[PDB]
């Protein structure tokens, strides 16, 4: 079982002896600091509140196990067994903490308060920063959702430019990162953060997380189609690649099917196997069940252009109303090797320069989508900004001399609409003056209970693009 | 509960229909492909075998749950219920799989088979690659352990050059990465891959993972010391940084204590507060309990050098037998910001040029140690190499025209010691010829049971550096 007593950085165990004497309150906030990723999607906190923070999280056994571990870990007795016993006996193991947060799915510019944490009992002044480590891991669902939405921005721009509309935009970036992430739990969290912006996923674990912690009107959060891998092609033997292709397309004749075609020679497969030997099987296919040719190797842009050029000469190409070339509706393409936000931009721009519509293509991303991201990318940070000591509050901050980018905000914080409809974070309790209207943070957690929640449908609506609205 | 049926890439649900008819065996292997990271530490598979693969992993309830999710996910009934029901009835939900692997902790050059997977029942030919996604996630503990051990090599070289020995080498790279990773489960896995090489960690989760899945003779795998964060300093007030310092070194007067000193001005704090105002508190400290000044900002190399020059002029420096300057034993330094393998190399090289011993310093790394890594880095791959169809085995592989690096191995594989003491992977069953001694691959899993396991103590032994030997 999970033990929140053992779910923190080791040094935090010793933090209670470091605060000034008579500290009654510790108040802290989370932000994506300014340093392009100018705006972030807030998503993932609700998962953490339910899975790890709500309910009876303290028991006598959990106190005892933390005791025994920390005695040997530090080779000394520094564990605050008294304060954890106080929480057990006084609150039946419920955390005396208040967390206020911007609604999930909201798109907020960099450098604004996203959530705040404070203790609701003077005796638990140390508890605020104890749970810093758990809460800061929200950087990851925030960064996946933000990085995924930025790629959707690129995709929407070139789809609209080459086709005249945004049809099928939500299926243009498909999650292929299950194997490429660091764990099963990461796969679920990251796939759900992708599904805030798109509908296509192969990481099954995201669907379960969404249903369990957020919910949707529809039965399934994400969708997928039948597809081949190298083992199901190569197992037929090198000389029988055509037999594998024919068997697979026939097996899924009425639904869309993706067939990786680069096992030996991608160019030969598109020109000779799909384009000649098996062309009859492809042309008969329905509009709703196209053959999706997937290259998996080589330079991502060079491969897509040569693949499209080959198919354009074996298959009937039309020109759409914007003047961009279109494969017949039974034939499409997916590029799922080496796709990240940077190469995605290079591919669609190169496709447009060669007059190919983005309608022809979808993208799969693995490591780029879920694994190649860090807390440093959006500068996610958690800092103390206000404490009460001897009954007097003081506005608290850091201001390192060698880096003004690491300066932290001062005092009690609030998030507001500006008169022009933008966002601003008010410092030093100044939101109490009511010059900017109402604080947009809501209490989402108080004294062990989740007090406000959002369905995954609300989050998706919140996270939409302007071009979509 | 965890459902193995919902723990794979979506398209693998459809793969049982794509293999050639009359296929009785699918045999697949894992390698860190060649393309410096010339050798990898094999670590982490035993965690996955116990947590996810062993025992009764299939139930009627699980099969039903999977059936309903996949019907909506694909908008088609494609799930192989008969195959999963066959496993329930014939083997009480135990997976008919055999996994052979190199012992954990072994240091193997790139491009060598590390483990193989095959089905043991002809009806379950599809199951070998169903569990590809689960197994491939071993890239992460392998990559953390490899990257951490390479940094230990760098540290070992420069400590030895500057001090004449390796005393304290195992404590020179400290895991700060708990908050910087993507999830709780990732934190446990990655911190345990670090403890294969070092003893210092602030990520408590990794300790429980080791004790539960690997084990140690010692009470705990990793250790830590009391340490301050910015909140415990800044909470005292901007004009009271000196009061916070003095309160903390007195609260932890008999154990080693790390104090972040860059809240406002790292160089003022070293020169004036530690250097003059609190110097008396410092000089009296024991060798066993030094003050560890920690800079958390600026250029990592420039800050460490300036910090050491400042301290060298306020405290009595000695010159060791190699001619390198040594702080007094009650005073040490830790750089725990912006540290990865590249900058770690720049720091110790810069310290050597300025004639500072590596004895003076340790390093703390967070994102670099546990989160800034991908499967691309060691090119961890899982590919099918052998199948039996119609009673005949055939050697299977991919060989994309665009990339020579993506070529896979052929046939049944074995791992051997060469005459010169190196390693070789024999293809096409040629290990049967017995010209190369015993296969170093061992059956670690068969038909639902873990058949050989290793203690964390033997893993640390296997992963030792040559310089340590
Ligand atoms: C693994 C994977 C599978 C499919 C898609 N995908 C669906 C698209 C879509 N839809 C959704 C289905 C009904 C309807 C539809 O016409 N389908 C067929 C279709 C159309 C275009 C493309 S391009 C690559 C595949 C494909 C398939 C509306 N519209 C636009 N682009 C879409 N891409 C992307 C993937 F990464
Ligand atoms: C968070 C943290 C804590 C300690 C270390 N750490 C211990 C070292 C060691 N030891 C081990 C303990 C007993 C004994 C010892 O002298 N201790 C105190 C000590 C000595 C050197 C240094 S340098 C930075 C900190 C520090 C502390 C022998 N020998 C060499 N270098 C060592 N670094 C590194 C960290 F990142
Ligand atoms: N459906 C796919 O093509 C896929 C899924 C997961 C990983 N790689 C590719
Ligand atoms: N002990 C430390 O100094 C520490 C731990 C975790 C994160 N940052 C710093
Ligand atoms: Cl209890």
């Amino acid at each position: 079982e999970f033990n929140i007593l053992l779910a923190t950085d080791s040094y935090k165990v010793t933090h209670y002896k470091q605060y000034p004497p008579n500290t009654s309150k510790v108040y802290s906030y989370f932000e994506c600091r300014e340093k392009k990723y100018e705006e972030t999607v807030f998503y993932g906190l609700q998962y953490i509140l339910n899975k790890y923070l709500k309910g009876k999280v303290v028991t006598k056994e959990k106190i005892q196990e933390a005791k025994d571990v920390y005695k040997e870990h530090f080779q000394d007795d520094v564990f605050n067994e008294k304060g954890w016993n106080y929480i057990l006996e006084k609150y039946d193991g419920h955390l005396p903490i208040e967390i206020k947060a911007v609604p999930e799915g909201f798109v907020i510019p960099r450098g604004n308060v996203l959530f705040t944490v404070e203790n609701t009992d003077p005796e638990c002044y140390w508890l605020t920063n104890w749970i810093e480590t758990i809460l800061v891991q929200s950087w990851y669902p925030i960064t996946v959702a933000t990085n995924s939405r930025e790629q959707k921005k690129i995709l929407a721009k070139y789809l609209l430019e080459t086709s005249g509309n945004l049809d099928g935009l939500e299926y243009k970036l498909h999650d292929f990162g299950y194997r490429g992430v660091s764990s099963q739990e990461t796969a679920g969290i990251g796939a759900s953060a992708h599904l805030v912006n798109f509908k296509g996923t192969d990481t099954v674990a995201g669907l379960a997380l969404i249903k369990k912690y957020y919910g949707t009107k529809d039965p399934v959060p994400g969708y997928s189609v039948p597809a081949a891998e190298h083992s199901t092609i190569t197992a037929w033997g090198k000389d029988h690649e055509k037999d594998a292709f024919e068997h697979i397309v026939t097996q899924f004749s009425s639904v869309p099917v993706s067939v990786v075609s680069d096992s030996y020679d991608i160019y030969n497969a598109c020109e000779k196997i799909w384009g000649e030997d098996l062309r009859h099987l492809i042309v008969s296919r329905s509009t709703q069940a196209p053959l999706i040719i997937r290259p998996d190797s080589g330079n991502p842009l060079d491969t897509v252009l040569k693949v499209l050029e080959i198919l354009g000469k074996k298959f009937p190409v039309t020109e759409n109303s914007k003047g961009y070339k279109l494969l017949p509706p039974y034939l499409r393409v997916i590029q799922g090797d080496g796709v990240d936000i940077n190469t995605l931009q290079e591919i669609v721009e190169g496709m447009k320069q060669k007059m190919w519509s983005i309608e022809n293509i979808a993208f799969g991303s693995g490591g780029g989508l879920l694994q190649k991201l860090t807390r440093d990318l959006l500068n996610c940070s958690f800092k103390c900004s206000y404490v009460v000591t001897n009954g007097l509050g003081i506005n608290v901050f850091k201001d390192p001399v060698a880096d003004p980018n690491k300066r932290s905000k001062k005092g009690r914080l609030s998030l507001h609409r500006t008169p022009a409809g933008n966002f601003v974070t008010l410092e030093e309790g100044k939101g109490d003056l009511e010059e900017y209207g109402q604080d947009l943070l809501h209490t989402v957690f108080k004294n062990g209970k989740v007090t406000k929640s959002y369905s995954f449908d609300e989050i998706r609506k919140n996270a939409q693009l302007n071009i979509e609205l």
